[PDB]
């Protein structure tokens, strides 16, 4: 049930070990959980 696009207002970043994380600019949340999953 994977999404085809990142939701509006979100950005991907990568931590030093190469693990992605996700920022939600409009709720000011930073999470390891991919919102498309």
């Amino acid at each position: 049930a994977m999404g085809s696009f990142l939701p509006k207002g979100w950005e991907v970043r990568h931590a030093p070990n190469g693990r992605p994380f996700f920022i939600d600019h409009n709720t000011k949340t930073t999470t390891w959980e991919d919102p498309r999953l």
